[PDB]
């Protein structure tokens, strides 16, 4: 909408206060004008028809329990933009700045959270299972990054393809989360997962067999659910990607540590100019040693490191 940027308060689905980018005419809107052509968020009020309405709010204030999970699906957007602007140079999802756009209260008690071709979308959670989900901060970036897939590899969304698009959504999800830098950690979903129980999480990057997702290359799922494994067999990148950054002795294979900022310069570079539609967990291989050469050196420590961590996870 035309109108004039503005700054309201909140608190967000943990309780905590932050400031959000609003858009002042007539309403105060959930519209952040500062980042690209803007960061919009809507109430899709308990239904499934997309993306729902444009979310306005009269006093620019957004304390109450309904807020709170627009309130944080609008502000990490922010962050993860901010997060592909600063640290990749890229300008939201497409390169060129597209409107990013969330909806919220999405259905009733759902589980989920989702790119649909176009926007992104958070269920509520049903309380147990989950509480809102754009409350992750990890989850946000998780979904941002599925709109940066589609746009640069187009991973396909089964089989190992898929897999690599999962794995790709968590590790930028979980870079984003260390660059807000507010209890970063190496598992997915922590903030939102299970109210009910302390110290657990969705997946794990660190340790993916504690949730019973595989951790070598051996013990892929090869079965058809949930697309081929999608979200089980991303935990073998997800691992190679945790011991590049931070190393370890896996199997038996030791892996020296790059740091975070190496593991997302070489998979940014693997995903924008090497992985397309099909590739495979052996092409990523290739994809991630041939990036990690053009950023360091075919002799460097970094693209020493990237060899351990796929040998470490079972993928020549
Ligand atoms: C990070 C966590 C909390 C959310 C994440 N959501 P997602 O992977 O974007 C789904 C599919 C489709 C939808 C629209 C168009 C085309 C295709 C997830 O891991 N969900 C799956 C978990 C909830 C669990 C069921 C494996
Ligand atoms: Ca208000
Ligand atoms: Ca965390
Ligand atoms: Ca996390
Ligand atoms: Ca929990
Ligand atoms: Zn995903």
């Amino acid at each position: 909408i035309t109108g004039t940027s503005t700054v309201g308060v909140g608190r967000g689905v943990l309780g905590d206060q932050k400031n959000i980018n609003t858009t002042y005419s007539t309403y105060y809107y959930l519209q952040d004008n500062t980042r690209g052509n803007g960061i919009f968020t809507y109430d899709a009020k308990y239904r499934t028809t997309l993306p729902g309405s444009l979310w306005a709010d009269a006093d620019n204030q957004f304390f109450a329990s309904y807020d709170a999970p627009a309130v944080d699906a609008h502000y990490y957007a922010g962050v993860t933009y901010d997060y592909y602007k600063n640290v990749h140079n890229r300008l939201s999802y497409d390169g060129n700045n597209a409107a990013i756009r969330s909806s919220v209260h999405y259905s009733q008690g759902y589980n989920n959270a989702f790119w649909n071709g176009s926007q992104m979308v958070y269920g509520d959670g049903d309380g147990q299972t989950f509480i809102p989900l754009s409350g992750g901060i990890d989850v946000v970036a998780h979904e941002l990054t599925h709109a940066v897939t589609d746009y640069t590899a187009g991973l396909i969304y089964q089989n190992e393809s898929g897999a690599i698009n999962e794995a790709i959504s968590d590790i930028f999800g979980t870079l984003v989360e260390f660059y807000a830098n507010k209890n970063p950690d190496w598992e997915i979903g922590e903030d939102v997962y299970t109210p009910g129980i302390s110290g657990d999480s969705l997946r794990s990057m660190s340790d993916p067999a504690k949730y019973g997702d595989p951790d070598h290359y051996s013990k892929r799922y090869t079965g058809t659910q949930d697309n081929g494994g999608v979200h089980i067999n991303s935990g073998i990148i997800n691992k190679a990607a945790y011991l590049i950054s931070q190393g370890g002795t896996h199997y038996g294979v030791s892996v020296v540590g790059i740091g975070r900022d190496k593991l997302g310069k070489i998979f940014y570079r693997a995903l924008t100019q090497y992985l397309t539609p099909t590739s495979n967990f052996s092409q990523l291989r290739a994809a991630a040693v041939q990036s990690a050469t053009d950023l360091y050196g075919s002799t460097s420590q970094e693209v020493a490191s990237v060899k351990q961590a796929f040998d470490a996870v079972g993928v020549k």
